[PDB]
């Protein structure tokens, strides 16, 4: 547990993360994929070994002593809206419980089902707050990663209203 649990977010490559783990935004067959998880199969590809696992789940396996938390998100172009919402809930209650499980004190964690798994539609705050329900109970420090400047501005503005 950290001191004092904190929200931040950074604009950045989660692969270059200073955090004690990593949340992977995985596709469901453990495939090098596009995106965040590519980044995360070059930097950490020992842990792809049976990291397949299904949609709405979360599967840990180690890179040496350094944890990779694949987090299965859906696929907005093949969920109907209200699936789709229970499973990306559901993706991140699971991080949370691996979170709690592994004892780090801090996790680092893109926006489940905000690129790729979109389904062309903005999820910024649908995603984020799902991370909020999961996370707000653990004491890790928890640190966001994004890559858009205005994505940056509105994550720290939701972080910052809580206060
Ligand atoms: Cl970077
Ligand atoms: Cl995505
Ligand atoms: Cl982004």
């Amino acid at each position: 547990g950290a001191m004092a649990p904190s929200y931040r977010v950074k604009r950045m490559d989660i692969a270059k993360n200073d955090e004690e783990c990593v949340v992977n935004a995985a596709n469901p067959r453990g495939l090098p994929g596009d995106g965040v998880c590519k980044a995360v199969y070059k930097k950490w590809p020992e842990s792809f070994k049976n990291s397949a696992t299904p949609v709405g789940t979360a599967k840990t396996v180690m890179c040496g002593t350094y944890p990779v938390i694949h987090a299965v998100g859906p696929n907005f172009s093949n969920y109907t809206e209200s699936e789709g919402d229970r499973e990306l809930a559901a993706a991140y209650r699971e991080v949370a419980k691996e979170v709690t499980r592994l004892g780090v004190n801090s996790v680092a964690i893109p926006l489940l089902s905000t690129g790729v798994y979109s389904g062309g539609k903005d999820r910024l705050t649908q995603s984020l707050n799902h991370l909020f329900t999961a996370m707000d109970s653990t004491d890790a420090d928890v640190v966001i990663y994004c890559r858009d400047k205005e994505w940056e501005k509105k994550i720290s503005e939701a972080i910052q209203m809580r206060t």
